[PDB]
Protein backbone atom coordinates (compact mmCIF):
# COMPACT_ATOMS: atom_id res chain seq x y z
CA UNK A 1 0.00 0.00 0.00
CA UNK A 2 3.00 2.47 -0.65
CA UNK A 3 2.85 5.97 -1.77
CA UNK A 4 5.55 7.58 -4.55
CA UNK A 5 5.05 11.00 -5.53
CA UNK A 6 6.95 11.99 -8.73
CA UNK A 7 7.69 15.66 -9.68
CA UNK A 8 9.03 17.02 -13.14
CA UNK A 9 10.52 20.38 -13.08
CA UNK A 10 8.80 23.18 -14.92
CA UNK A 11 10.19 25.74 -17.82
CA UNK A 12 14.06 26.43 -17.36
CA UNK A 13 15.35 29.63 -18.33
CA UNK A 14 15.75 31.19 -22.09
CA UNK A 15 13.41 28.26 -23.50
CA UNK A 16 16.00 25.95 -22.86
CA UNK A 17 12.83 23.04 -22.18
CA UNK A 18 12.44 23.56 -26.81
CA UNK A 19 16.33 23.54 -26.83
CA UNK A 20 16.76 19.74 -25.55
CA UNK A 21 18.31 21.36 -22.18
CA UNK A 22 20.03 18.39 -21.71
CA UNK A 23 22.49 18.41 -19.24
CA UNK A 24 23.09 21.70 -20.34
CA UNK A 25 22.73 23.32 -16.21
CA UNK A 26 19.91 25.72 -17.03
CA UNK A 27 18.09 27.06 -14.09
CA UNK A 28 14.20 27.42 -13.74
CA UNK A 29 12.33 30.90 -15.37
CA UNK A 30 10.00 32.38 -13.02
CA UNK A 31 7.01 30.48 -14.33
CA UNK A 32 8.97 26.62 -14.02
CA UNK A 33 9.43 28.04 -10.10
CA UNK A 34 5.75 29.21 -9.62
CA UNK A 35 4.91 26.13 -11.40
CA UNK A 36 6.95 24.18 -8.61
CA UNK A 37 5.48 26.40 -6.27
CA UNK A 38 2.01 25.25 -7.46
CA UNK A 39 2.40 21.76 -7.36
CA UNK A 40 4.21 22.46 -3.93
CA UNK A 41 1.08 23.88 -2.62
CA UNK A 42 -1.23 20.68 -3.73
CA UNK A 43 0.88 18.51 -2.14
CA UNK A 44 0.37 20.62 1.15
CA UNK A 45 -3.55 21.07 0.90
CA UNK A 46 -3.50 17.25 0.32
CA UNK A 47 -1.57 16.56 3.25
CA UNK A 48 1.43 14.53 1.53
CA UNK A 49 4.49 13.79 4.15
CA UNK A 50 7.57 12.26 3.12
CA UNK A 51 10.90 10.87 4.47
CA UNK A 52 12.99 11.14 2.03
CA UNK A 53 13.68 12.74 -1.19
CA UNK A 54 15.80 11.67 -4.33
CA UNK A 55 16.65 14.26 -7.28
CA UNK A 56 19.05 15.07 -9.76
CA UNK A 57 22.14 16.81 -10.05
CA UNK A 58 21.03 19.78 -11.93
CA UNK A 59 19.67 22.29 -10.38
CA UNK A 60 16.31 23.03 -12.52
CA UNK A 61 15.12 19.86 -10.62
CA UNK A 62 16.55 20.78 -7.07
CA UNK A 63 15.13 23.68 -7.01
CA UNK A 64 12.10 22.41 -8.02
CA UNK A 65 12.57 20.49 -4.94
CA UNK A 66 13.61 22.82 -2.68
CA UNK A 67 9.98 25.05 -3.80
CA UNK A 68 7.91 22.04 -2.78
CA UNK A 69 10.10 21.09 0.78
CA UNK A 70 9.91 25.03 1.11
CA UNK A 71 5.73 24.66 0.70
CA UNK A 72 4.70 21.55 2.38
CA UNK A 73 7.30 22.59 5.17
CA UNK A 74 9.51 19.37 4.82
CA UNK A 75 12.84 21.44 4.48
CA UNK A 76 14.40 18.88 6.84
CA UNK A 77 14.02 16.08 5.18
CA UNK A 78 17.01 14.04 4.02
CA UNK A 79 17.85 15.05 0.21
CA UNK A 80 19.66 13.26 -2.17
CA UNK A 81 21.21 13.80 -5.72
CA UNK A 82 22.61 12.05 -8.18
CA UNK A 83 24.26 12.18 -11.71
CA UNK A 84 21.76 9.10 -12.79
CA UNK A 85 18.27 11.06 -12.78
CA UNK A 86 19.06 13.54 -14.65
CA UNK A 87 17.64 14.25 -18.09
CA UNK A 88 18.96 13.01 -21.13
CA UNK A 89 22.09 14.03 -22.98
CA UNK A 90 21.03 15.20 -25.80
CA UNK A 91 24.19 15.73 -27.38
CA UNK A 92 25.73 17.86 -30.05
CA UNK A 93 21.62 18.87 -30.31
CA UNK A 94 21.76 20.40 -26.77
CA UNK A 95 21.08 23.84 -26.78
CA UNK A 96 19.57 24.10 -30.33
CA UNK A 97 15.86 24.76 -31.68
CA UNK A 98 13.95 23.04 -33.83
CA UNK A 99 14.69 24.80 -36.28
CA UNK A 100 18.80 24.73 -35.86
CA UNK A 101 18.22 21.21 -35.61
CA UNK A 102 16.00 20.65 -38.91
CA UNK A 103 18.91 23.15 -40.87
CA UNK A 104 21.73 21.08 -39.49
CA UNK A 105 21.10 17.65 -39.54
CA UNK A 106 17.63 17.54 -42.36
CA UNK A 107 13.90 16.86 -41.24
CA UNK A 108 14.59 12.91 -42.45
CA UNK A 109 17.29 12.28 -40.10
CA UNK A 110 15.42 14.42 -37.28
CA UNK A 111 12.31 12.14 -37.77
CA UNK A 112 14.30 9.09 -37.26
CA UNK A 113 15.87 10.32 -33.89
CA UNK A 114 12.61 11.52 -33.01
CA UNK A 115 11.06 8.21 -33.02
CA UNK A 116 13.82 5.79 -32.20
CA UNK A 117 14.24 4.47 -28.78
CA UNK A 118 18.17 3.25 -29.32
CA UNK A 119 19.83 5.99 -31.56
CA UNK A 120 21.79 8.63 -30.10
CA UNK A 121 21.76 12.05 -31.28
CA UNK A 122 25.72 13.26 -32.62
CA UNK A 123 27.75 13.33 -29.82
CA UNK A 124 29.20 16.75 -27.85
CA UNK A 125 32.30 17.56 -30.06
CA UNK A 126 34.72 20.01 -28.53
CA UNK A 127 33.58 22.89 -30.63
CA UNK A 128 30.29 22.71 -28.86
CA UNK A 129 29.86 25.56 -26.88
CA UNK A 130 28.78 23.06 -23.87
CA UNK A 131 31.49 21.08 -24.31
CA UNK A 132 34.00 22.17 -21.40
CA UNK A 133 31.12 23.54 -19.34
CA UNK A 134 29.38 19.77 -19.28
CA UNK A 135 32.08 17.27 -19.48
CA UNK A 136 34.46 19.11 -17.33
CA UNK A 137 32.06 19.91 -14.62
CA UNK A 138 33.23 19.03 -11.59
CA UNK A 139 29.95 17.65 -10.10
CA UNK A 140 30.84 14.36 -12.79
CA UNK A 141 34.77 14.35 -11.96
CA UNK A 142 34.18 11.27 -9.88
CA UNK A 143 32.49 9.62 -13.20
CA UNK A 144 34.90 7.17 -15.19
CA UNK A 145 35.27 7.40 -19.25
CA UNK A 146 31.89 5.15 -20.42
CA UNK A 147 29.81 6.34 -17.49
CA UNK A 148 30.08 10.43 -18.63
CA UNK A 149 27.85 10.25 -21.87
CA UNK A 150 28.80 12.59 -25.00
CA UNK A 151 25.24 11.89 -25.58
CA UNK A 152 22.41 9.35 -24.78
CA UNK A 153 19.46 7.34 -26.74
CA UNK A 154 16.44 7.22 -24.92
CA UNK A 155 17.90 3.47 -23.91
CA UNK A 156 21.03 4.40 -22.61
CA UNK A 157 19.04 7.62 -20.84
CA UNK A 158 16.59 4.52 -18.77
CA UNK A 159 19.88 2.21 -18.79
CA UNK A 160 21.75 5.04 -16.38
CA UNK A 161 18.73 5.58 -14.45
CA UNK A 162 17.45 2.00 -13.29
CA UNK A 163 20.47 1.13 -11.31
CA UNK A 164 19.90 3.82 -8.85
CA UNK A 165 16.27 2.99 -9.01
CA UNK A 166 16.57 -0.60 -8.03
CA UNK A 167 19.81 0.00 -5.83
CA UNK A 168 18.96 2.88 -3.81
CA UNK A 169 15.20 4.02 -3.79
CA UNK A 170 13.44 0.56 -4.04
CA UNK A 171 14.90 -0.36 -0.50
CA UNK A 172 13.60 2.68 0.62
CA UNK A 173 9.89 2.31 -0.43
CA UNK A 174 10.47 -1.64 1.25
CA UNK A 175 11.61 0.02 4.17
CA UNK A 176 8.12 2.15 4.21
CA UNK A 177 9.85 5.42 3.50
CA UNK A 178 7.75 7.68 1.90
CA UNK A 179 9.52 8.96 -1.20
CA UNK A 180 9.24 11.78 -3.17
CA UNK A 181 11.24 12.09 -6.46
CA UNK A 182 12.23 15.22 -8.22
CA UNK A 183 13.35 14.95 -11.52
CA UNK A 184 13.40 15.29 -15.54
CA UNK A 185 11.21 14.44 -18.31
CA UNK A 186 13.25 10.81 -19.21
CA UNK A 187 14.79 9.59 -16.54
CA UNK A 188 11.27 10.00 -14.71
CA UNK A 189 10.15 8.14 -18.18
CA UNK A 190 12.69 5.39 -16.89
CA UNK A 191 11.10 4.83 -13.83
CA UNK A 192 7.43 5.14 -15.19
CA UNK A 193 8.69 2.17 -17.58
CA UNK A 194 9.78 0.33 -15.05
CA UNK A 195 7.06 0.62 -12.93
CA UNK A 196 4.00 -0.27 -15.43
CA UNK A 197 6.12 -2.36 -17.55
CA UNK A 198 5.55 -0.14 -20.64
CA UNK A 199 7.18 -1.27 -24.43
CA UNK A 200 9.51 1.45 -26.10
CA UNK A 201 6.67 2.77 -28.60
CA UNK A 202 4.51 3.73 -25.03
CA UNK A 203 7.20 5.49 -23.00
CA UNK A 204 8.01 7.51 -26.34
CA UNK A 205 4.51 8.21 -26.34
CA UNK A 206 4.17 9.16 -22.58
CA UNK A 207 4.73 12.76 -21.78
CA UNK A 208 4.57 13.86 -18.68
CA UNK A 209 3.04 16.89 -17.20
CA UNK A 210 5.45 19.81 -15.07
CA UNK A 211 4.93 20.94 -11.95
CA UNK A 212 2.04 18.65 -10.76
CA UNK A 213 2.36 15.70 -8.38
CA UNK A 214 2.34 12.51 -9.66
CA UNK A 215 1.31 9.42 -7.70
CA UNK A 216 1.50 5.78 -7.45
CA UNK A 217 0.20 3.31 -5.44
CA UNK A 218 1.86 0.47 -5.11
CA UNK A 219 1.75 -3.20 -3.76
CA UNK A 220 3.98 -4.61 -1.95
CA UNK A 221 5.70 -6.11 -5.10
CA UNK A 222 6.00 -2.38 -6.22
CA UNK A 223 3.47 -3.12 -8.80
CA UNK A 224 1.01 -0.43 -9.10
CA UNK A 225 -2.43 -0.51 -8.24
CA UNK A 226 -4.01 2.07 -10.11
CA UNK A 227 -3.09 4.24 -12.85
CA UNK A 228 -1.18 7.43 -11.78
CA UNK A 229 -3.23 10.42 -10.74
CA UNK A 230 -2.31 13.74 -10.68
CA UNK A 231 -2.66 15.76 -7.81
CA UNK A 232 -3.92 19.96 -8.05
CA UNK A 233 -7.53 21.65 -8.51
CA UNK A 234 -10.29 20.03 -10.30
CA UNK A 235 -8.91 21.84 -13.53
CA UNK A 236 -5.49 21.26 -13.44
CA UNK A 237 -5.94 17.44 -13.19
CA UNK B 1 47.40 23.84 5.44
CA UNK B 2 46.48 20.64 4.89
CA UNK B 3 42.70 21.37 5.24
CA UNK B 4 40.33 24.12 5.26
CA UNK B 5 37.23 24.36 6.91
CA UNK B 6 34.14 26.79 6.42
CA UNK B 7 31.49 27.73 9.23
CA UNK B 8 28.14 29.78 8.59
CA UNK B 9 25.82 30.91 11.85
CA UNK B 10 22.41 32.01 10.44
CA UNK B 11 21.42 35.36 10.60
CA UNK B 12 18.09 37.06 12.14
CA UNK B 13 14.83 35.10 12.03
CA UNK B 14 11.38 35.95 12.38
CA UNK B 15 11.39 35.25 16.11
CA UNK B 16 14.48 37.35 16.63
CA UNK B 17 12.18 40.26 15.48
CA UNK B 18 9.85 39.65 18.12
CA UNK B 19 12.40 39.38 21.63
CA UNK B 20 11.29 35.53 21.90
CA UNK B 21 13.36 32.13 22.17
CA UNK B 22 13.52 29.66 19.65
CA UNK B 23 15.34 27.13 20.50
CA UNK B 24 14.38 24.23 18.72
CA UNK B 25 11.18 26.17 17.48
CA UNK B 26 11.55 26.13 13.62
CA UNK B 27 11.42 29.87 12.67
CA UNK B 28 12.08 30.75 9.31
CA UNK B 29 14.75 33.59 8.58
CA UNK B 30 13.44 37.70 8.35
CA UNK B 31 13.99 39.52 5.17
CA UNK B 32 17.24 40.58 6.81
CA UNK B 33 18.40 37.54 7.62
CA UNK B 34 17.91 36.09 4.48
CA UNK B 35 19.97 38.88 2.44
CA UNK B 36 22.57 38.17 5.47
CA UNK B 37 23.02 34.93 4.04
CA UNK B 38 23.03 36.11 0.24
CA UNK B 39 25.99 38.66 1.14
CA UNK B 40 28.00 35.74 3.10
CA UNK B 41 27.15 33.34 -0.44
CA UNK B 42 28.38 36.17 -2.65
CA UNK B 43 31.53 36.23 -0.21
CA UNK B 44 31.95 33.01 -0.51
CA UNK B 45 31.56 33.39 -4.36
CA UNK B 46 34.12 36.43 -4.68
CA UNK B 47 36.71 34.17 -2.69
CA UNK B 48 36.38 31.20 -5.92
CA UNK B 49 35.66 28.58 -2.46
CA UNK B 50 34.60 25.29 -3.72
CA UNK B 51 33.11 22.80 -1.31
CA UNK B 52 32.25 18.59 -1.21
CA UNK B 53 29.74 17.87 1.26
CA UNK B 54 27.57 20.28 3.61
CA UNK B 55 26.12 20.14 6.85
CA UNK B 56 23.55 21.47 8.52
CA UNK B 57 20.57 21.38 11.55
CA UNK B 58 17.14 20.19 10.84
CA UNK B 59 15.70 24.00 11.27
CA UNK B 60 14.80 25.79 8.39
CA UNK B 61 16.59 28.73 9.16
CA UNK B 62 19.76 27.23 9.35
CA UNK B 63 19.04 24.96 6.10
CA UNK B 64 17.62 28.08 4.26
CA UNK B 65 21.16 29.67 4.90
CA UNK B 66 22.99 26.75 3.45
CA UNK B 67 20.71 27.10 0.49
CA UNK B 68 20.88 30.54 -0.20
CA UNK B 69 25.05 30.19 0.08
CA UNK B 70 24.71 26.96 -2.39
CA UNK B 71 22.48 28.99 -4.66
CA UNK B 72 25.44 31.75 -4.45
CA UNK B 73 28.35 29.86 -5.39
CA UNK B 74 26.74 27.66 -7.96
CA UNK B 75 26.89 24.39 -5.99
CA UNK B 76 23.37 23.36 -5.33
CA UNK B 77 24.60 20.01 -6.76
CA UNK B 78 26.94 19.26 -3.75
CA UNK B 79 25.47 16.42 -0.71
CA UNK B 80 23.75 17.91 2.03
CA UNK B 81 23.51 16.08 5.50
CA UNK B 82 21.01 17.59 8.40
CA UNK B 83 21.24 16.11 11.73
CA UNK B 84 19.56 17.64 14.89
CA UNK B 85 22.69 17.56 16.60
CA UNK B 86 23.55 20.73 14.86
CA UNK B 87 20.67 22.35 16.35
CA UNK B 88 20.21 25.42 18.11
CA UNK B 89 20.46 24.90 22.13
CA UNK B 90 17.14 23.91 23.65
CA UNK B 91 15.47 26.77 25.86
CA UNK B 92 13.65 24.92 27.10
CA UNK B 93 9.99 26.71 29.11
CA UNK B 94 11.18 29.85 27.81
CA UNK B 95 10.60 28.75 24.34
CA UNK B 96 8.10 31.24 23.00
CA UNK B 97 8.36 33.28 25.48
CA UNK B 98 9.72 37.01 24.80
CA UNK B 99 12.33 39.19 27.30
CA UNK B 100 9.90 41.10 29.11
CA UNK B 101 7.68 38.09 29.62
CA UNK B 102 11.31 35.95 30.67
CA UNK B 103 12.15 38.83 33.58
CA UNK B 104 8.48 39.26 34.76
CA UNK B 105 8.39 35.81 35.40
CA UNK B 106 11.85 34.62 36.84
CA UNK B 107 13.18 38.11 37.91
CA UNK B 108 16.35 39.93 36.55
CA UNK B 109 18.37 37.78 38.62
CA UNK B 110 17.59 34.44 37.48
CA UNK B 111 17.81 35.61 34.02
CA UNK B 112 21.33 37.22 34.53
CA UNK B 113 22.30 33.63 36.42
CA UNK B 114 20.77 31.19 32.99
CA UNK B 115 22.39 34.34 30.58
CA UNK B 116 26.11 33.59 31.80
CA UNK B 117 26.33 29.70 33.04
CA UNK B 118 27.65 27.23 31.10
CA UNK B 119 26.21 24.42 32.93
CA UNK B 120 22.79 25.45 34.32
CA UNK B 121 20.17 24.77 32.31
CA UNK B 122 16.56 27.04 31.89
CA UNK B 123 13.32 24.84 33.00
CA UNK B 124 12.08 22.39 31.35
CA UNK B 125 9.77 22.01 28.34
CA UNK B 126 6.69 20.36 29.66
CA UNK B 127 3.60 18.87 28.62
CA UNK B 128 1.71 21.67 29.18
CA UNK B 129 4.14 24.29 27.30
CA UNK B 130 2.22 25.95 24.24
CA UNK B 131 4.74 24.58 21.82
CA UNK B 132 5.61 21.08 23.55
CA UNK B 133 3.75 19.15 21.05
CA UNK B 134 4.97 21.46 18.21
CA UNK B 135 8.25 20.51 18.76
CA UNK B 136 8.83 17.77 21.06
CA UNK B 137 6.08 15.22 19.07
CA UNK B 138 7.66 17.01 15.67
CA UNK B 139 8.37 13.81 13.40
CA UNK B 140 11.55 14.91 12.61
CA UNK B 141 12.71 13.54 16.27
CA UNK B 142 11.21 10.21 15.90
CA UNK B 143 14.43 8.67 16.10
CA UNK B 144 15.75 10.14 18.99
CA UNK B 145 15.85 7.89 22.03
CA UNK B 146 13.81 9.19 25.50
CA UNK B 147 17.63 10.45 26.55
CA UNK B 148 18.02 12.21 23.43
CA UNK B 149 15.36 14.72 23.06
CA UNK B 150 15.91 16.79 25.75
CA UNK B 151 13.34 19.27 27.50
CA UNK B 152 16.08 22.40 28.17
CA UNK B 153 19.39 22.42 27.51
CA UNK B 154 22.56 23.65 29.26
CA UNK B 155 25.25 25.17 26.69
CA UNK B 156 27.44 21.56 28.03
CA UNK B 157 24.17 20.20 26.81
CA UNK B 158 24.21 21.58 23.51
CA UNK B 159 27.89 21.05 23.00
CA UNK B 160 28.01 17.46 24.36
CA UNK B 161 25.30 16.13 21.70
CA UNK B 162 26.93 18.19 18.62
CA UNK B 163 30.36 16.73 19.12
CA UNK B 164 29.65 13.28 18.82
CA UNK B 165 28.06 14.40 15.28
CA UNK B 166 31.59 16.26 14.54
CA UNK B 167 33.68 13.60 16.10
CA UNK B 168 31.92 10.84 13.99
CA UNK B 169 30.56 12.43 10.87
CA UNK B 170 32.24 15.32 9.97
CA UNK B 171 35.70 14.96 11.15
CA UNK B 172 36.07 11.42 8.47
CA UNK B 173 35.07 13.42 5.86
CA UNK B 174 37.41 16.32 6.63
CA UNK B 175 40.54 13.55 6.62
CA UNK B 176 39.01 11.94 3.56
CA UNK B 177 40.18 15.26 2.15
CA UNK B 178 36.16 16.78 1.33
CA UNK B 179 35.65 20.52 1.70
CA UNK B 180 33.29 20.49 4.54
CA UNK B 181 30.70 23.42 4.65
CA UNK B 182 28.72 24.00 7.89
CA UNK B 183 25.70 26.45 8.01
CA UNK B 184 23.84 25.68 11.51
CA UNK B 185 23.42 27.84 14.52
CA UNK B 186 25.22 30.61 17.53
CA UNK B 187 25.62 27.42 19.91
CA UNK B 188 26.44 24.27 17.86
CA UNK B 189 29.08 25.89 16.20
CA UNK B 190 30.16 27.45 19.64
CA UNK B 191 30.70 23.74 20.66
CA UNK B 192 32.44 23.39 17.46
CA UNK B 193 34.83 25.97 17.92
CA UNK B 194 35.33 25.21 21.05
CA UNK B 195 36.63 21.62 20.57
CA UNK B 196 38.67 23.40 17.68
CA UNK B 197 40.35 25.61 19.35
CA UNK B 198 40.55 24.23 23.08
CA UNK B 199 38.81 26.71 24.52
CA UNK B 200 37.81 27.16 28.14
CA UNK B 201 33.94 27.86 29.13
CA UNK B 202 34.31 31.62 30.17
CA UNK B 203 36.05 32.12 27.01
CA UNK B 204 33.34 30.03 24.64
CA UNK B 205 30.90 31.91 26.81
CA UNK B 206 32.36 35.59 25.91
CA UNK B 207 32.46 34.31 21.60
CA UNK B 208 29.75 35.46 19.55
CA UNK B 209 29.78 34.68 15.94
CA UNK B 210 28.82 36.89 13.71
CA UNK B 211 25.83 35.95 11.72
CA UNK B 212 25.76 35.40 7.97
CA UNK B 213 29.31 35.65 7.85
CA UNK B 214 31.96 32.61 6.53
CA UNK B 215 34.36 31.88 9.15
CA UNK B 216 37.18 30.07 7.14
CA UNK B 217 39.59 27.84 9.73
CA UNK B 218 42.84 26.15 7.79
CA UNK B 219 43.47 23.08 9.79
CA UNK B 220 46.69 20.72 9.82
CA UNK B 221 46.30 16.99 9.33
CA UNK B 222 44.87 16.48 12.97
CA UNK B 223 42.58 19.53 12.40
CA UNK B 224 44.41 21.85 14.24
CA UNK B 225 43.81 25.66 13.16
CA UNK B 226 47.19 26.96 12.60
CA UNK B 227 45.53 30.53 12.37
CA UNK B 228 42.86 32.35 13.87
CA UNK B 229 39.32 32.29 12.07
CA UNK B 230 39.10 34.15 9.42
CA UNK B 231 36.35 36.57 8.59
CA UNK B 232 35.10 36.60 4.79
CA UNK B 233 33.81 39.69 3.24
CA UNK B 234 34.15 43.71 2.30
O1 LIG C 1 13.92 15.99 -32.67
C1 LIG C 1 13.83 15.28 -31.67
C2 LIG C 1 14.94 14.54 -31.23
C3 LIG C 1 16.17 14.61 -31.88
C4 LIG C 1 17.24 13.86 -31.40
C5 LIG C 1 17.13 13.05 -30.28
C6 LIG C 1 15.91 12.99 -29.63
C7 LIG C 1 14.83 13.73 -30.10
C8 LIG C 1 13.63 13.65 -29.42
O2 LIG C 1 13.53 12.93 -28.42
C9 LIG C 1 12.53 14.37 -29.86
C10 LIG C 1 12.62 15.19 -30.99
C11 LIG C 1 11.50 15.91 -31.41
C12 LIG C 1 10.29 15.80 -30.71
S1 LIG C 1 8.86 16.68 -31.20
O3 LIG C 1 9.17 17.46 -32.49
O4 LIG C 1 7.71 15.68 -31.43
O5 LIG C 1 8.45 17.64 -30.08
C13 LIG C 1 10.23 14.99 -29.59
O6 LIG C 1 9.05 14.88 -28.90
C14 LIG C 1 11.33 14.27 -29.17
O7 LIG C 1 11.26 13.47 -28.07
O1 LIG D 1 18.87 35.92 28.39
C1 LIG D 1 19.73 35.10 28.06
C2 LIG D 1 19.62 33.76 28.42
C3 LIG D 1 18.51 33.34 29.15
C4 LIG D 1 18.39 32.00 29.50
C5 LIG D 1 19.38 31.08 29.13
C6 LIG D 1 20.48 31.50 28.40
C7 LIG D 1 20.60 32.84 28.05
C8 LIG D 1 21.71 33.25 27.31
O2 LIG D 1 22.58 32.43 26.99
C9 LIG D 1 21.83 34.59 26.96
C10 LIG D 1 20.84 35.50 27.33
C11 LIG D 1 20.94 36.84 26.99
C12 LIG D 1 22.04 37.28 26.26
S1 LIG D 1 22.12 38.89 25.87
O3 LIG D 1 20.88 39.58 26.47
O4 LIG D 1 23.40 39.49 26.48
O5 LIG D 1 22.15 39.04 24.34
C13 LIG D 1 23.03 36.38 25.88
O6 LIG D 1 24.11 36.81 25.16
C14 LIG D 1 22.93 35.05 26.23
O7 LIG D 1 23.91 34.18 25.84
CL1 LIG E 1 19.14 20.11 0.07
Amino acid sequence: AYKLVLIRHGESAWNLENRFSGWYDADLSPAGHEEAKRGGQALRDAGYEFDICFTSVQKRAIRTLWTVLDAIDQMWLPVVRTWRLNERHYGGLTGLNKAETAAKHGEAQVKIWRRSYDVPPPPMEPDHPFYSNISKDRRYADLTEDQLPSCESLKDTIARALPFWNEEIVPQIKEGKRVLIAAHGNSLRGIVKHLEGLSEEAIMELNLPTGIPIVYELDKNLKPIKPMQFLGDEETV
